[PDB]
């Protein structure tokens, strides 16, 4: 089974990885991608509702530990992760695991993130929210 | 048996909390406000009339340490503490544990408390009084 | 619920605030004015008629501090602070803690005050009363 | 015949072991927590009453070695030590015999332990007295 | 038995301790104005005398220490000392050893004593003498 990937996905053009088909969501075993997919996939799993787990994946690309996540979690309830979305949107500020990887190593001080990814109305520092040119 | 939380809750929405229904009085066993709970509970019984126990839960909340808040009671008496409330009123100032917590680790100067939270009539440092919007 | 706020308010026609309909009372919570809010109602409080806790308040927007106006008070009694009317009147001198947020940034040295909010019949310096033209 | 454990017991259902039913007085032979069993049995032969008993219980929990409880016993009388109750409540704070082998391996510095574990009425170091959620 | 207490102590509604009922004379064991108590008993037995003896309970209230008030008595006869009043008086202003604490903790340069406290008719620095609003 091929998984789908965003079209700017390094993946793109390889064997088992697709831009118009595939699986949607993935650890992307087999890549480095694959830690930090995993990674948020745990969040995902800490804060059920998705606009503070969105706000702690943003936190996560901004280079903030794994390990401080599990820390701000309120509970120590731990249920399995699911897979995340490898293809959350099309436009170029799809938060992919591949584009989280690629800002963590960046090291990036301040990150924009479309509407596709929502997050608390409230202001996220180092996080600037705009449209989602083209959705999934 | 499901704890009731508040609506504000980061527990709203998890397994075993809810904001409609449950218990009203919890020391919020797996969570970190579980430890600020207990302390709180003992507060309450170190002061047993409901005005200087909330007056030192603000000074707790004010960063104080519980080992100089056991120093300040009158008594060496120590009877088994009651849970505190988890929803002691509905407003965005509830003094609930989760609250306590979280104004203890952004090591807040000044807090706003409302009017169910019955307070001594003189004035507290770093306390300020407001209504209540909505009570429980 | 919505909060009724004045038409001439920077928070006219936005989320959670309204021209024609909503609360009139708030602490205007999420905005910079809730400080003002919460100040003006604790003047409110500290002198318990009318008129000379509204002496308070136009010495507040002058930019006498609030701690002095804490010192002025005759008791050290600390009561619960009622929130602040939103829309005292509809004239353009509407004592609202916006417009008073706004005259402390602008640190003016007078201010013109309506009739709809009530002054001592001396006079107050650095204030001149004027009929309010439509109130509410 | 079987032998009544608590419900979060890492006896639960096993051969011998039952959560609704069986024997409320063991000493846990065949287990580990035999031996701490009997020291605490040994315990409240020393102390007739509970509330003293309790206290050094308590202690022993907290890493107290059971020679020095020993010598703390005003009195050289030796008397046959009837089993501790296995179940002396059905809450998480249960001074079974298996929650004191557990803390003393884990060798906590502070213990809580609920309102039907009675204790002296002053306070007893790296203890913390709350409230049983539910008794037997 | 219950040990009567000023309407205004920090032992109000407490076990042991009450308003309108109970001994008026107690050195209040359990409580830290213990150490207090027993040091003014001691000064009632170096001063026969009552206004003299207040004079030094005076002076160990601005933060005089117990050793000199020691040194200062005339005689080495050290005789059992009785309990202090719990008692003296019923205003605000009554020397009863809880005030004597919470004056020595607040390092006050001056007091205030009402007439139900006997002193010596000439003046006495950092005292000041007004009348009992209400007596026992
Ligand atoms: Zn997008
Ligand atoms: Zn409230
Ligand atoms: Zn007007
Ligand atoms: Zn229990
Ligand atoms: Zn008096």
């Amino acid at each position: 089974d091929v998984v789908r990937v965003h079209p700017d996905s390094s993946l793109a053009g390889r064997k088992g990885y697709s831009t118009t088909e595939g699986a949607l969501y993935s650890y992307l075993e087999g890549t480095r991608f694959h830690q930090t997919a995993v990674d948020m996939a745990e969040i995902y799993t800490m804060w059920p509702k998705q606009t503070e787990a969105n706000e702690q994946v943003c936190l996560y690309a901004l280079g903030e530990s794994i390990e401080s996540i599990r820390q701000k979690c309120p509970v120590d309830d731990a249920d399995a992760s699911s897979p995340p979305k490898t293809v959350p949107c099309l436009c170029r500020y799809a938060m992919t695991p591949e584009r989280v990887t690629r800002l963590r190593m960046n090291h990036v001080t301040s990150i924009i993130v479309c509407s596709s990814f929502p997050l608390p109305k409230y202001k996220i520092e180092g996080v600037q929210k705009v449209k989602c040119s083209k959705v999934m």
